[PDB]
Order: structure tokens, then C-alpha cells, then sequence
RNA sequence: CUAGUACCGCGAGUUAUCUUGUGGUAAUUAAAAACUACCAGGAGAUAACUUUAUGAAGAAAAGGACAAAAGCCUUGCUUCC
């Protein structure tokens, strides 16, 4: 039951959600399309630009019950770009899925968050056997 | 119990912990191997450095209860280092033994910590009779 | 037990032991008081710099050896400071048996000595669960 | 009874004592040992300065106490030089004795801490009758 | 049973091996990849240099071991060079198979290690018949 | 008192972090009086680099004599620093 965003800025090239309640945490996509001569072939790249933001209280210090003692707020970005030719569409759709699963394994059940790199995590490519 | 800390950055020649509760926290573990030049012999001296690093908060004045502002943190800081050919590691942990109970004598136990040296503690040696 | 040393050098912030059998063993136990302020508090600081030094034979040829080849000798050297506020010393002594805990799982315990790090040993912090 | 002090600094000439519970609590005594000739006699003459510092906080309440607020302390010093040569000490000794209690007529019972002068007040020599 | 080692630094491309009960031995291997360009046809080319290395005492003279007489080390050396293209790497281990033989040939079963050259011995292809 | 005895010092620079806090930049103030935002900056603690004490090591490419070279030298790079 999340709360669903609204557009803000609407353009042709980039679109910005941005939460009623508040106004502060967004969620902005960009795409610049180009068409490529990668070699006796032409062809259409696209390069989608995803960028979520939220603005969160600090730690808040414990024993603290006070109401109106309020602390600045960090920075909670999350930045992705996808480059790849439109007509791999639907191979580069498995690369997005492959993708997630590896840093998933690494970030969100690994410890990468708190800056640690774990060389025996087991990560896995779009490729099967 | 105690929690745990977890490598942040590891890497063969230094480790260093830390709480995922607070980052403050730290334990350090290095190393440094050397080739060291005896009398027509040659030994192998490994000398580690370990350092032990905490973020006090003041000694907040007792009386009142604490209002909710930060005080300002001390560092408590315990290094550690130790020398001693690689082959004598038999004979130096003994010696490791030895020199913490010196240590607790004159700190654990003594006044050393508040300033005050006492020249009258009990000081054994790795020898024993 | 062990043999005692008998206070030498007595400085107004250093003492050195030395055992009367073999003046080659020392324990050197060095104070460094300062005056260090933090916000609205007036601290003493305390370095308390401890020095266990010993010189040991040679590994001895192995096999066997009779008790006249009497090999060259090497510095086997244990140093530890201690830094940190006296007026909250009885928290600072709480790291240092942890201290000494996160060492003896890492050297005493584990082979740090010979030279290996142990990137999954357990280290446990100072404060209790 | 009353905490006792343990030696700081300790000097051929100077030697410092300072409280383990409250560091700033201080005595220290401090000599000066010259040779000098008056009756064509060398005397060895001896001054020994004794100073005492405690550091009172100033008389915080107001008919309000409140749990911790804190204001700074004053200076609370006491001086004693004694001179004389050695060969006399035995009579010194009863020079110390009586300007106790001449100090204690004026200061210790008298009101000379207030700031007032007795003209009329009992004074007397170390000489009896 | 032979002595396994730990590894004792890694690096992006170099580990290295040795033994806790005698440091001396060493095993190291690095690896240098790069990519080769040819006549249109790309390939990724590696160069691994594996070293081995011993330090062994001198020979005693002959007819005697009861004394405990320590000759000083000298240094046993081996160091192979793989230099070949991944893609041709499954031929390539055919190679390097090949390599043993012609070697043990000369060294093992011949008299080459003393310093003596037949060029009678029989030195086979990689290819068969 | 002064051959000695004995006595004294232990530190460089740059950068960042924390604490203390000298001035300046403007505000309320007739105001750089004093609180505030920034910088410079005296001081104490910590971290990184060149190099200090005193620095030391790790070859793998190049040139130097030479066959374009390696082995004899240094430099690229790194380590506590």
C-alpha cells in the first residue's frame, strides 16, 4: 500500500514523481536516444537515466521523546542508467534482471552497505547452461 | 555477549573492524613482514600492530539527566604492537602472557590510568623459577 | 612463579624493572599527563606508554643440540599505549580486557604471529550485548 | 580519615603529590640546600618551600542548588618557606612550632581570613621564660 | 603427506604462498593479462610467472650428521613462464604437458642439473603421430 | 659553581578530521564592543603525502658500456612514513 507519486515535470525527454505528503522524496527518468553506426549496420541506442531520491531524519539519538528537536537530513540517492541498442530489447531486459540478483547477493543480503566487499559472494551472468 | 564487529576493508597486510552498531568503533589488526640478519643465520621477524579505537562522549557532569544534545566524543585508543622473530612464537606468546599481567598490575589494578606510578608493584618476567 | 625485577631508573614519569639474574629483561613503564579541554569540560589526558623487552637465543640448531653452541641473540619486543581521559578511566579499562580478548583470539589463538591474517576471526567489541 | 596523595614528579629537589580521587588537589615541596659563611664558619643552610593548592568551587548556591549547574572554582593557595641553617635545626624546629600558633591566633581563630588586624591580639616568641 | 601453505599477500594479480613451519619456502604466482590485436582476429593473451622458491642448507660433509652443524642456506629457485591466448588455451595445456616430458628428459633422467649437455636425448613434439 | 660531573631538547612542511579559540569579512547595535555564517589563524589530539630525524625495502619496463637489452647503476609504481 504505497503511497503513489504524481508527475511534476513532464517533458519529452524526462518525467518527475514526486510524493503529495511529501514533497520532498522524488523519482525522475531520463532518456536520451541516439542512433549508432556501431559497424556496416545502423542502429538505434537508447540510454535510460533512473534516479530516486528521499530526504530521511537523522539517527535520532536515543531517550529523546521531545516532539520539536529536529535534525537536518541526509542524502538517500539511488542512480541507475540502462545503455543498450532498442532492438536488444529483449536480451537486455535479462541483463536488468541478471543485474539486480547480483547486487542483490552483494548489497542487499551482503554487507556492502556498510562498505565491506565480500571476493567469495557467489554472483552469477545473464548466461545459463 | 558482545557484538561482534564485522571487516570493513580487508586486505592481507591490515584488517580493521568495525561495529555495525556504531562505526566509531574500530579494531585494526596490521602486519609488517621483515628478513631480519642474525649471526650466520637468517630469521624471519614479523612485527604486528594492533589498535584498539573508541569515541567517548565527555564525561557528561552527573547531577541532572542528560539533556538531549551531543557532547563533544574523547578517543580511547589502545595500540598495540608486537615484534619477535617468527620461529619463537612458542616463547614470545608467554611472553605476550606475561606482559599483560605487568600491564593490569600497574593499570587494571594500579593507579597508572588516573597519572600515578607506583615503584613499588609486583613485576614478574616470562622466566620462571 | 617468576622472578622479580627490581625497580632501576626511577624518573619522575618513567620506571624501568629489570630482573637482577638477567639485566637484559626490562619492563619500562612510561606516563605523559596532559591537559586537554573539550567543549565546556576540563579533562586530564593520560598516555601511559608500557615497554616488555627480552632478548632470546636463537631458535637453537634443531634435531638436537648440547648446551654449548650457544646461538646469536634477538629482540623480542611488546609495546601497548594506553590514551584516554582519567576522569572516565573505569570505562576505559572495560576495552582493555576487550582489547586483550580481540588480540589473544587474533595472535594467541590464531597464527597473526607467523605472519597469516584471518579476515573471519571473531572480534567482539568492548560493549555488552 | 583523609585521602591520601601519591607522588607525581618526583626530583632531587622537588616532589609533587596529588590526590587519585580529585587530580587537581596538589601539595608540593621543593628545597634548596646552600652552603654559607658568616662567622668564618661554613653553615649549611637549607629552604624548604611547602605549597598547597585545592581548587573550592566558588559558593555556587543562592538559595537555589539545582542539580548541575556548574561554576568555576577559586584559587586556594598556602606558601610556607623555611630557612635556617641545619646546625640549629633542633631549635628551628620550636621556631616552626611557635609561628603555628602565632598564624593560628590571628588567621585560625582570629578573623585575619575577613581582612582585620588585631593590634590587641596575644602574640608570643619562641623564646620562654 | 607434503606441507600445505596459506597464502600470505594477495593482489590484483599476484598470490603467493608459504609455509607456517618454515617461512622460507615461497610459492608465487602472477598472472598479466592484456589484450593481443592481430589480423582481425582479437584475442586475450596471459602470462603467468609461477615461482618457486627454497632455501636449503648446504651439504654437511659426508660421514657425518651426529654434529649439530648448520651450514648456511643457499637459494633453490624455479620459475616457469605461460605465455599463450585463452581461446587456445585447451591445446595450449598440451603445451605445457609437453614441456614436462622434454625437461625431465634433460634434467630428471639425464645429467643436465650437473652442468653436462647430450644432444642425443630424445625430445618429442607436442603433436602425435 | 664552571674539562668532567651534570644539565637541556626531541622536533619539518602540506592537507583533512576533532576540541579550544586571535583577527578579519556583515548583520541587531552610534559598533570589527557581544551573540551569529565564512575564512585566515595561535594552541592540543588524530589521519594521509614529500621528506625530517635516519629513512629502508620490494625489479618489471626503459636508458647508460653494449648485440635494441637483462645481468653493474638509476628511474615508473608501492609499502610504516
Amino acid at each position: 500500500a504505497n503511497k503513489p507519486m504524481q508527475p511534476i515535470t513532464s517533458t519529452a525527454n524526462k518525467i518527475v514523481w514526486s510524493d503529495p505528503t511529501r514533497l520532498s522524496t522524488t523519482f525522475s527518468a531520463s532518456l536520451l536516444r541516439q542512433r549508432v553506426k556501431v559497424g556496416i549496420a545502423e542502429l538505434n541506442n537508447v540510454s535510460g537515466q533512473y534516479v530516486s531520491v528521499y530526504k530521511r531524519p537523522a539517527p535520532k539519538p536515543e531517550g529523546c521523546a521531545d516532539a520539536c528537536v529536529i535534525m537536518p537530513n541526509e542524502n538517500q540517492s539511488i542512480r541507475t542508467v540502462i545503455s543498450g541498442s532498442a532492438e536488444n530489447l529483449a536480451t537486455l531486459k535479462a541483463e536488468w534482471e541478471t543485474h539486480k540478483r547480483n547486487v542483490d547477493t552483494l548489497f542487499a543480503s551482503g554487507n556492502a552497505g556498510l562498505g565491506f566487499l565480500d571476493p567469495t559472494a557467489a554472483i552469477v551472468s545473464s548466461d545459463t547452461t
